[PDB]
């Protein structure tokens, strides 16, 4: 009564079954007759009959996507027998055509990235309870494909339609006929050079209007882009959205737009979104009569309206934009100017709202930071990739035009307002360089090229500092004072500043560590530290995770050597450690005792280690996850319960273990999780896993080994049917090696 | 075939490779005609009279490093050898030197062990021996013992040229050396004192190595002894007055504060002299040992800095003007701010001076229009400063500084070069390379340069031929740049993927058309996969591009036409680099489109998991094509069909299973085949079918899982029958199944 191939979970109440990158031929008829969902993605399955999914009575979703993986046949009706099922995505399945009788019931239809030229009614208006239609991607840029087929009111039965995506096809007019319900139309890419009166008229519910792409502006565009003859603005008539009331959202990225008409905003009173990057708008952004008439405006993107060749001393912002009162996010990238003066951004200043400004990728060379101090509520000042100096490719459930992810790190944001100068030439912090700054929580100073001596005094006029990013600099660690004013900080990465560190003749301090009576987090990885000047151990009361990976360990702890054989032991507080990465072959067993006691996470994966002593695993009392992955370990102890009570996770894959001792798991009883993948077991005895006592073990990982399916075999696949309770995941991974004939098979698969 | 070892005749020597093979034991397999024998890094653990008991022909024996993962020798081992010349004992954790070792040695090496007691028994009566290595026994924080040197033990060496005794705790310069040392290595053996008469018969002596005794500790990257209150070496006035033939004289770490010129009164030959980490700046500025050197050649003065200071100036004395000899000048780690034309002044009047070495001493400005007042200057050191816009080591390595050229010789071999790299000159503004001396090979690396090249930036010095601008943040926003630089030939933008990894600024490399004589160009790691209106890389000249560490996945994606040619318009290309490009497939075109050009062609660590091999027909001029670290599982039936250019096939490395009839004869050009680490069970006869015999050279097969039965009889025999082809370590060609012939060669059976 265990799974296969799938993998079971309980979400919500239900059981769904993943099912995806398995390399499953066809449909596996052993699919948990209760499951709800059903993920087959990225399989090697070609054919869908009504023969595929007999029996699951309460299937609501099935993921087919991308089978196979690098034709899906689906028979006519092959889904009808599936009484409940709403939500079916084929998604880059090469679909010729929309597959005939689908099932009346389904809400949700993706047919994203196929080969689908033509939206019939034979095919869409039967299903008359679809809420969510994707059928974007079909034809777009070089690929050989016929331009978009839309029967005439193929849409119009469509009665309780909300989303329509039809994005990246070639249509040339907007469809007529849509529903009145629809809440959200994406027509980005589609060729659309004019929008008329009759377009949108009907659709009062509209929420959501994208029509970027469209007449494109197409210079350095990173894909194959074809402009509207000239490269002309799409053409929007008056009129084309006064029916839109409900509007919050609108995309006109890259429609080459030169003027906004402020009448097209009149009858918009929700308008929370409005996207306006890749246009011409600097003359816009200068005067613009249509920034009247967006109070409940939320979020602007104006980013990549440059004028090409063009390099202005500074930007140009509209007073009209002192009457955006709901904005609480500008975005201003690729506009590209050489200052940023007070004056300039005055209108801004009495924004209640605005917590943030997006200035990245503007070559900006200097700025007069004290501006940003006259503003009211701003959280984030985004200044990435400036100049500032001292004193298929394309994801398409993804917006195209800019990413997503946060422009701060979360956990840098949290302590409250941020300043990120990454990617700038800030290469020295003078005396002045922070004054007149609102009070910094978050300051990211990553890849500026500095190679300046922190001395005590740089961060002075930003006290409060709390998540600190210097990486990827070239820190020159030289005063035991560095960054020492900062008093409460608590996070400090200083990853990716090997430049000194790696230079045995000159001085190397890291002494501050210890000053710090709140500092919680660091990371030192890839610094190459091999050598440290006086003090060779790293100190605090505090510290509760140490990121060591990267560096040198291999040389610090070398036999010929004492210096360093207390490094750490001085991180009193310290419960997380990674030693990945740092070329280590052993580690001295003194080395090894002198590790914190306090430790409930320590990493050696990615090392060489041919050698480990389990028996020093009495001296850590508290230790709940050892990660030993990546490395050359050939010996498993037989006696690990009398060196841990407390062990939880063990992670020992990608190693060279090639025996499980008798007695190995007896007595352990904390081990909840034990990952043995990857290594070189042929065989589990039945001694191996065999206890007495109680065992709280519910994951065993042995995908990757070389199994022998002979007889042999036959124990551990009792002890695997007398253990359900305990999951092994990746089954149809979990594969013979031997007999020559049962090679390629999964161990779970035996007469 | 030679088994396990690899058998190599050269110029009157038979040399048997038999290293890092996991051997238990000594071979008894061993060619009769072997000379030389290399049986370093096994896990051999005893050495007896029937180890080596068949080979009396036996030169030369390396067992250093055994066993690998303490190794036995017993009385009189190698006394059989009638031959042993050479004998190589390293880190093989001998407790004493081995007895009954043969009066034939010249050379004997117990580098690295744990040889506390030197002793008659030992040494003595080998007679003839020239060369001693008794180096890194007892050093650092090593449990171990002082040296005792039995007294007169190298008395009856009397051919003893050369003697190591170096990381070892000696306390003295022990007695009654012979006279016939040439060279004599005292580094690191705590020896505070030298006097009148501890190299008094040293009468050929060419080399004294001093260096580590009373040592300067600051800042030490290993565990370091200081004499008490860190006091200097106690050299005396007559210790070197019969050293008449000394060329080395090395007292780095003696923690010198002055320098004897009575020293050298009676040595007019010293040629390198080395003063590294020591306390010299009061030296260097006043000096009267520099009029003691009218010979030399390399004065090594580095890391001699005060601690805690950071003068504005150096200061060099005039008396640096009586080195008239001198070549190479090192002074790294002086420290200081700035350099102007007048502290160089008594360099200047040095003819033969053509290497100043400045690199780690913080220098903020350079007055680089001193640098003209040189004659014969080649090279300009000045790496890893603060220059703005206007067993952890190796026994037989140097263990002071490293030996590397301080320059690519491939750089520096078109004439004056100047070394800026890893400094902070983040733009070049129109005077910064003003004043400059006639550069012909260039060093900007790792300077942080984010500015716009424009084709006026090195018009001071146009006649740079090799350029060196990797690692930094250069902004291609301009077809003009580098046109400045008619006469370059090798340009490296290595590791520039700053803006190129940025899809919305513009990137352009059309200047690489505008050169007439551009023959190298690296592009790697750049993480290119945009272009800026032209799309196309085009040149008349290059020879060869290195695009390794880009994005061809997303440049040749099937949904872009734009790239499909981004290579043909290098029209003279022979070498063509696209390795770790994440390429899953080429597509037929973008192949095609390839320069016809090519010689050597590598896709390398790639994705792929195709590769269609009939386009290889478009490639008459093609010999090295390398597919090394791809996913590829098919190979063509007919490959001669495909081309008759093909000398070197490197396939290794990819999920290979089945080798097609006729494939190891079809191609007359072929000559190297790699097929290592593959996944292979056999090769069959319809492989080996022959209408005429092969061309091939060497066949690499180690790491397939071949399986061992009667059916590899077949192949066994094509082994023995063609001995032209060389198949590399047969050891490693092993048997995967079944389990008795599991992890045995294939040769064994
Ligand atoms: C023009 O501008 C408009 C308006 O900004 C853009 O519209 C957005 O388009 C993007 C991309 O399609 C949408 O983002 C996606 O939304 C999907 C729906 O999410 C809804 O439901 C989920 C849960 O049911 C909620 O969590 C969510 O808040 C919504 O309510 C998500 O399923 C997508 O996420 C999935 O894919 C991404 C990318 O692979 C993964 O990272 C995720 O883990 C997940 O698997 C995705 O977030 C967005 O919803 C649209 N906005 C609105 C308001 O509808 C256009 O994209 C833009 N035009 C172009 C061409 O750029
Ligand atoms: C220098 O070293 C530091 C310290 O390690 C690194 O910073 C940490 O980076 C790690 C990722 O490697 C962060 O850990 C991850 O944080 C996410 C936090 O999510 C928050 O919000 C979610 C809900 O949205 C909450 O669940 C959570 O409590 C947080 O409040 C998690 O989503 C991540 O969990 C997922 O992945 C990990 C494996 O990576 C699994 O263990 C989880 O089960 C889950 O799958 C993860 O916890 C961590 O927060 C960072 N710490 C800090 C202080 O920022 C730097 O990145 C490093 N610098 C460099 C250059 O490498
Ligand atoms: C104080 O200063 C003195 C004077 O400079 C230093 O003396 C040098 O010491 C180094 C390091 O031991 C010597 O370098 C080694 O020389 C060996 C001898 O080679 C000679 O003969 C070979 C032919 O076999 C010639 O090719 C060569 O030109 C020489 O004539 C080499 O065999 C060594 O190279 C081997 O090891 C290195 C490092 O692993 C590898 O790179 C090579 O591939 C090779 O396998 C090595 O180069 C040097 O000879 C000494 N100088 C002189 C003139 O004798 C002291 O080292 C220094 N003291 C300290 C402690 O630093
Ligand atoms: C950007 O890309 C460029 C161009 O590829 C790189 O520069 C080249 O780097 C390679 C090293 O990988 C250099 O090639 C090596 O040259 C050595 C010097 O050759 C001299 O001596 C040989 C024989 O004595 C002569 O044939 C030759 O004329 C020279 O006089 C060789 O010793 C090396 O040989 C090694 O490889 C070959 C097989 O390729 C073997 O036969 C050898 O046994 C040995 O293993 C090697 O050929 C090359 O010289 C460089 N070119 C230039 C113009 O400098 C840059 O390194 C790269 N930049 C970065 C950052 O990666
Ligand atoms: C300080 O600024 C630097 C530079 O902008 C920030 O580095 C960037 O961090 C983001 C977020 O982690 C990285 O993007 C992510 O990459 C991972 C792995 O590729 C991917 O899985 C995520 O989806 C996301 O795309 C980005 O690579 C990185 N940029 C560079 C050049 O390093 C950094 O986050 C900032 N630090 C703080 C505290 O905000
Ligand atoms: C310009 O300056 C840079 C920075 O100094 C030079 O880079 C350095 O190049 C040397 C020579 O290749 C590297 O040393 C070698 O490293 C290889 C690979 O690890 C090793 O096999 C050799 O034995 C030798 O140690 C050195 O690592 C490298 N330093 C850095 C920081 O990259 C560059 O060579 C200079 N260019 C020219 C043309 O002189
Ligand atoms: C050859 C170097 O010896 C030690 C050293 N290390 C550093 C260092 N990490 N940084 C420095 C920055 C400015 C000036 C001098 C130094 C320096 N220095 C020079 C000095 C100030 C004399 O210690
Ligand atoms: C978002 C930018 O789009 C194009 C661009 N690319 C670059 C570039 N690679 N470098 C620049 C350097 C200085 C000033 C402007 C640019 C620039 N610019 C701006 C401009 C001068 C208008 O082309
Ligand atoms: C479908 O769901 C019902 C509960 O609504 C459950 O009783 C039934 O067993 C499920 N059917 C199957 C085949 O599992
Ligand atoms: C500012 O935001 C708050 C919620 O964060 C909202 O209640 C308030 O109405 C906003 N003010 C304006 C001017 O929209
Ligand atoms: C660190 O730098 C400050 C400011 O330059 C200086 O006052 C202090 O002496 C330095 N601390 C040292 C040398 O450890
Ligand atoms: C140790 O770490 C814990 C958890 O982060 C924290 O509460 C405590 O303040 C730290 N101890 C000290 C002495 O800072
Ligand atoms: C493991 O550590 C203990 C010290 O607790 C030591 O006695 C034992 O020798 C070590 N094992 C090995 C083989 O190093
Ligand atoms: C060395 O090898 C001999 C066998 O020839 C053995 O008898 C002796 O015990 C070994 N000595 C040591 C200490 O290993
Ligand atoms: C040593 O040198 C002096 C000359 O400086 C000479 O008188 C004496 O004979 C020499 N001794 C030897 C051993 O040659
Ligand atoms: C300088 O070197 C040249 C060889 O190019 C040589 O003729 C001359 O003797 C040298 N001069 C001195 C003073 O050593
Ligand atoms: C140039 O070098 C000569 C020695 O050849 C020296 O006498 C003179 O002072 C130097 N001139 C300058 C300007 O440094
Ligand atoms: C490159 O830069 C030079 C100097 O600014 C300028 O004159 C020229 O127009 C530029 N070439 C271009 C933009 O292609
Ligand atoms: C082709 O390359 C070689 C250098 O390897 C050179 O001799 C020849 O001039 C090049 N062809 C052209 C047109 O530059
Ligand atoms: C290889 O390329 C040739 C074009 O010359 C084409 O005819 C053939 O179909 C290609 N083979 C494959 C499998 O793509």
């Amino acid at each position: 009564s265990r799974s296969y191939p799938c993998d079971e979970k309980k979400q919500n109440d239900s059981v769904i079954a993943e099912c995806s990158n398995r390399r499953l031929q066809e449909v596996p008829q052993t699919v948990g007759k209760y499951v709800t969902e059903l993920d087959l993605s990225d399989n090697f399955i070609t054919h869908i009959t009504n023969e595929s999914f007999q029996g699951l009575q309460n299937l609501t979703k099935i993921n087919l996507n991308h089978n196979p993986n690098v034709g899906l046949n689906i028979t006519d009706g092959a889904f009808l027998n599936l009484k409940n099922l709403r939500e079916l995505l084929l998604e880059d399945n090469q679909l010729p055509q929309i597959p005939s009788g689908l099932p009346e019931s389904l809400t949700e239809l993706s047919l994203i990235q196929n080969n689908i030229y033509n939206i019939t009614k034979e095919g869409i208006s039967r299903l008359i309870n679809l809420k969510n239609l994707y059928l974007a991607w079909n034809c777009y840029f070089n690929k050989v494909c016929e331009k978009t087929n839309i029967e005439d009111g193929v849409f119009e039965t469509l009665t309780n339609l909300e989303l329509l995506s039809l994005s990246f096809n070639s249509l040339s007019h907007v469809p007529p006929k849509l529903p009145s319900s629809l809440r959200k139309l994406f027509l980005s890419n589609t060729q659309i050079k004019y929008i008329s009166e009759e377009d949108f008229k009907g659709l009062i519910n509209l929420t959501l209007l994208d029509l970027s792409g469209n007449c494109p502006r197409c210079f350095n565009a990173p894909f194959p882009c074809v402009p509207c003859d000239g490269g002309a603005s799409i053409n929007i008539d008056r009129f084309a959205f006064q029916n839109l009331t409900q509007l919050r959202y609108l995309n006109l990225s890259s429609t080459s737009l030169r003027k906004i008409n402020a009448a097209w905003f009149k009858n918009m009173p929700h308008l929370k979104v409005l996207d306006l990057e890749f246009n011409y708008l600097v003359g816009e952004i200068a005067s613009g009569a249509f920034l009247t008439m967006l109070p409940r405006l939320e979020i602007l993107d104006l980013s990549f309206n440059y004028i090409k060749g063009s390099y202005p001393q500074h930007i140009n912002i509209s007073r009209n934009f002192s009457k955006l009162l709901s904005l609480r996010a500008l975005h201003l990238r690729g506009y590209v100017f050489q200052e940023l003066r007070e004056d300039d951004f005055q209108p801004l200043m009495q924004l209640p709202n605005l917590s943030t400004i997006n200035l990245g990728i503007n070559f900006i060379k200097q700025i007069d930071f004290k501006l940003f101090q006259n503003f009211s509520n701003l959280e984030i000042i985004y200044l990435s990739e400036n100049r500032i100096s001292p004193l298929f490719e394309f994801d398409p459930h993804s917006n195209f035009y800019h990413f997503t992810r946060p422009l701060i790190k979360p956990q840098c944001a949290a302590y409250g307002k941020a300043l990120d100068l990454s990617l700038n030439s800030i290469f020295f912090i003078g005396p002045n360089q922070f004054e007149n700054l609102p009070d910094i929580a978050c300051l990211n100073l990553s890849a500026n090229s500095n190679a300046q001596v922190l001395s005590g005094t740089e961060f002075s006029a930003i006290p409060h500092v709390k998540y600190l990013d210097l990486t990827n600099n070239r820190l020159d660690f030289d005063n035991a004072s560095a960054l020492t004013e900062l008093s409460d900080l608590e996070v400090l990465d200083l990853s990716y500043n090997s430049h000194y560190f790696r230079i045995a003749g000159v001085t190397h301090h890291l002494e501050f560590i210890q000053n710090f009576t709140n500092l919680k987090v660091l990371n030192l990885s890839h610094n190459n530290i091999y050598t440290l000047t006086d003090k060779y151990n790293l100190e605090s009361k505090s510290l509760v995770e140490l990121v060591f990976s990267g560096n040198r360990l291999d040389i610090l702890w070398n036999d010929d050597d004492n210096r360093y054989i207390s490094i750490f032991k001085g991180l009193k507080n310290l419960t997380r450690l990674d030693l990945s990465l740092n070329r280590l072959k052993h580690i001295p067993n003194e080395a090894f005792l002198n590790l914190p006691a306090s430790l409930t996470e320590l990493h050696i994966n990615d090392n060489m280690l041919k050698f480990f002593n389990w028996t020093l695993l009495q001296q850590f009392p508290r230790l709940e996850l050892l990660d030993l992955r990546g490395n050359k370990l050939l010996f498993l102890t037989d006696s690990l319960s009398d060196f841990t009570s407390s062990l939880r996770t063990l992670l020992l894959s990608h190693n060279r273990i090639s025996h499980l001792p008798s007695g190995f798991l007896s007595e352990v009883s904390s081990l909840k999780h034990l990952d043995l993948s990857s290594n070189l077991l042929k065989t589990i005895n039945k001694s191996a896993l065999e206890t007495k006592t109680t065992t709280k073990l519910s994951m065993l990982e042995l995908h990757g080994n070389p199994f022998e399916c002979t007889c042999d075999i036959g124990d551990f696949r009792r002890w695997m049917d007398e253990h359900l309770n305990v999951k092994i995941p990746r089954l149809v991974d979990v594969i013979c090696a031997s007999p020559g004939d049962q090679r390629g098979k999964s161990i779970v698969s035996l007469e």
